């Protein structure tokens, strides 16, 4: 009687098709169509697709308990296609899903609520990924936001709160789906199974595992998130993302149960922790604001992303990229983390801010490479979450970082990393090698690089592209696109 | 502006009065009148009268850190009296609270808000104390349940789930209160202060800690709720008892909690555990059903409670019950929780059926003589959920026990105590005896009793009552009220 697509809302919990299928007192057919075509340059990496592979089997076996007969995987090139098939095949009433926001979505899925309803299907969606829809959330002359911080802040003093988490189904009743098939999905090229297989030594995907990280955030490093979540020399922050990006976990119940543990400690007098809980919550509203910025000022054509890099005059090369993901440009902050995000699928987000300035700002090859490295590589590899980071970190947004300006990285690394144990964990060559210049080799005495024992070029490398060549580059390329600019 | 009236619901989280009043933008004003008086033969006992005032320092303390001034505290023999004046004194617009059950309180709070609404007061009130309303549950023919089985499942198979917790307000503000003045509330008689604070031996009162007790039974002895929710002999239950009683957690937010963790364990093959919630919401229900009877079946003269043994014949013994209080009866079992009554303030469920069981089908005095008892030795005191166990034990309704019948104490004792660890910890007299005779230290050969140090009548008491002169007592006491009963 209704079919419940599923699409990056992989979990049972607060899932308010599934909970409104379930409730209509009919029966309820869960369903997964892959149709990554449809997503054009935005078709999911080698290892998010690893992770689907996983968390889909993981939610198979989650729906059977409850009641199902099976997940039922589709494949297509087009999702009403295949999504009108299944209502035909399977002979449904209803379509539900939840709807998400990147601008990919949002016009095929308007084209899926017109083709269905052509074929007289009902068709409704709901909020499974966001505490406020978009539009719910404006400013005082109705309009959207343009910064982070006016916006934030309006969330925080709406006038209703997020809604509280739905409860999961008592049980679905799927009726007898012996009939229906199910297309075996392919996620992973042979070649790559064996190394895609190894991301598991740090990652379980799974809705079971996204409720029970959050369980160890919230009664761990939650309380020291005030001070520490810079840090990527300890596990600083939830390691909820390639979660939170599949939909393996409420983002309202993450807020309400925060929100509960604020309250505990501020009864407590554990001023830290509370502030802890203020600054964790911000980062689950930059999400928000990730969505709020792909729905209210999409990527046009009249302006693109990166726009105000149009006449920047990138440096084109391929073996400073290949460099680049190796982990071999011989700055040590930035290989620690280039090697950590081949290993695990994953990154602090100030060491991608790190690799990612460093991309633009040193290398100065084009962003849109460093965008697609990115895609093919991140376990969490979120549409509107990527081009917010990659808009932040060029001077994009205005309350992005400047754009005539490298970073030290010695202030990067007395940040991230004040005793330099990021950098050894993840290049163990410079383990002997002083934390006072263990974030730039090159300016060591020989004495104390040979005390190390680095030979700079044989042991470690070299700088690929030194900082003051970096930086003299920088103006001759802003000043080029400076001049540029005006003539139009 | 609002005042919330504080009854039966001291917390924070899912306090829709509270919440209600934060949310409409105006000054929260907290208050608690004290008017026992209005509650005539329901006079709150003496140790509730203890627990009240440790949880209102508790939930002042609270209230203050959110941003309120004070609790505001009122002494008056009418509510409505006291509630008036507080508003004359705040020039306050409204008066939220939220609406208990109670044949006393649905009489007086409907009183209140007639006469508060003809002084030109905006009086609304919600829903705290219950998943679903009274009058939401009823027989397909829309007509109030009569036993407690179809009632819970079909709670149980309701079209919506009981509603999620509301948040706690991020902030309250009430303005000045310096004028405003608090008389201070007396809870406790000067000679019984310090025989009182022993009661925090076993019980911290507060919200914090009926969370912090909630969490400890979902992480704890959950799971094993299946097979040991009868034993005594260790922390079986969630000694929830006296918090929910005071609207310190909110049963939502335990019912919400509890089915997610079932959820979890149905997806980890652990059936016991998933089995262990199902009959602890059970238990969470005959609180639920404890209201429905008194909503809709409440008793005042036709049918008043323990009408149907109208007619028996009460052994009206004041030495007996002397004997009964100070757990010196010779029935270990009985004598043991009758200790820890009086230390504690609490009782495990099955133990409280078996010293009710013994107090009015052994030693057959006025059923309304324990109840005043319990009344005034029991934290967790709680009108409707007395009522039912009472009528439970008693056999005053269909669900109840059966009448003519009495409880072999070694029965009670393999059910409730397998190796006699119950009484051994609170008659450590007895502590020698072997567990076979444990329960039942009369029928044991004085060779035994002597080996354990034992000699009835001088080290630990006879039987004040035998068993068969009370069965025997029992059909000439039963028969003589059925001679009665049909002869009217
Ligand atoms: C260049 C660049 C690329 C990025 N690409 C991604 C990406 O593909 N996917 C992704 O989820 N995040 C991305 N981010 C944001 C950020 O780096 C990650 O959200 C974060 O590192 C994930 O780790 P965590 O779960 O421990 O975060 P926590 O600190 O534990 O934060 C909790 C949750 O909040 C959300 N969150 C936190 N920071 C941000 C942010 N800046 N923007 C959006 N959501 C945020 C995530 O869902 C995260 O799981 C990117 C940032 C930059 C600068
Ligand atoms: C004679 C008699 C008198 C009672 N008087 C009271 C009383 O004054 N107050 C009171 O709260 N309960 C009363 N009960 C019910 C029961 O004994 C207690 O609720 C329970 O033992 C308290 O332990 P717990 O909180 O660990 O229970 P759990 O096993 O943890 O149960 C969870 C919660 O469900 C509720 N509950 C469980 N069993 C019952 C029940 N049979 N009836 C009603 N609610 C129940 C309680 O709120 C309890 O905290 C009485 C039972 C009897 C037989």
């Amino acid at each position: 009687r209704i079919v419940v697509w599923f699409r990056r809302d992989l979990r049972v919990e607060d899932n308010p098709a599934l909970a409104a299928a379930a409730r209509a007192g009919g029966e309820v057919v869960p369903a997964y169509v892959w149709s990554p075509e449809e997503e054009g340059p935005y078709y999911p990496g080698r290892v998010s697709r690893w992770w689907i592979s996983q968390s889909l089997n993981h939610l198979d076996a989650s729906l059977r308990r409850l009641g199902a007969g099976k997940l039922v995987t589709r494949r297509s090139a087009d999702a009403a296609v295949a999504l009108l098939q299944l209502v035909r095949d399977t002979g449904a009433t209803h379509v539900y899903f939840n709807h998400l926001y990147d601008p990919i979505s949002l016009v095929r899925d308007r084209r899926l609520k017109e083709m269905l309803a052509a074929e007289g299907i009902v068709v409704q969606s709901f909020n499974s990924d966001l505490l406020y829809e978009p539009w719910e959330v404006v400013d005082d002359e109705g309009q959207p936001f343009t910064m982070f911080d006016p916006f934030w802040n309006r969330c925080l003093s709406m006038p209703y709160d997020p809604p509280a988490p739905l409860l999961p189904p008592k049980r679905i009743n799927s009726g007898d789906l012996s009939m229906c098939p199910s297309e075996d999905l392919i996620f992973e090229d042979e070649s790559e199974r064996g190394s895609n297989a190894l991301l598991a030594r740090a990652w379980t995907p799974g809705w079971q595992n996204a409720d029970k990280a959050l369980t160890a955030f919230l009664n761990g490093p939650l309380a020291d998130y005030s001070v520490n979540r810079k840090k990527a020399d300890s596990a600083s922050t939830s390691l909820l993302s390639p979660h939170l990006h599949f939909g393996e976990l409420s983002v309202r119940k993450v807020f309400h149960l925060v929100r509960m543990k604020q309250l505990v400690w501020s009864n407590e007098g554990n001023h830290a922790a509370e502030e802890s809980c203020t600054l964790f919550l911000r980062s689950i509203g930059l999400r928000e604001y990730s969505r709020y910025l792909s729905f209210n000022h999409p990527s046009s054509h009249e302006r693109p992303l990166l726009a105000h890099l149009r006449f920047f005059p990138w440096v084109v090369d391929e073996s400073y990229f290949k460099i680049w993901r190796q982990g071999r440009t011989g700055y040590p902050l930035v290989d620690a983390g280039m090697r950590e995000l081949w290993a695990t699928g994953w990154l602090h987000d100030r060491i991608r801010v790190v690799v990612a300035s460093f991309f633009v700002k040193v290398l100065q090859l084009p962003a849109r490479w460093g965008m697609k490295y990115f895609w093919d590589t991140l376990l969490d590899a979120d549409l509107e979450s990527d081009a917010l980071g990659w808009q932040y970190i060029t001077g994009s947004l205005p309350d992005g970082r400047e754009l005539d300006r490298i970073d030290n990285p010695q202030f990067e690394g007395y940040k991230f990393d004040p005793h330099g144990e990021y950098v050894r964990r993840w290049i163990p060559e410079l383990a002997r090698l002083p934390t006072e210049w263990i974030h730039h080799p090159w300016d060591a005495p020989v004495s104390v690089l040979q005390a190390a024992g680095i030979e700079l070029g044989s042991n470690y490398p070299l700088p690929i592209v030194e900082l003051d060549a970096a930086k003299g580059r920088l103006q001759a390329a802003l000043s080029e696109m400076w001049q540029l600019e005006a003539a139009s």
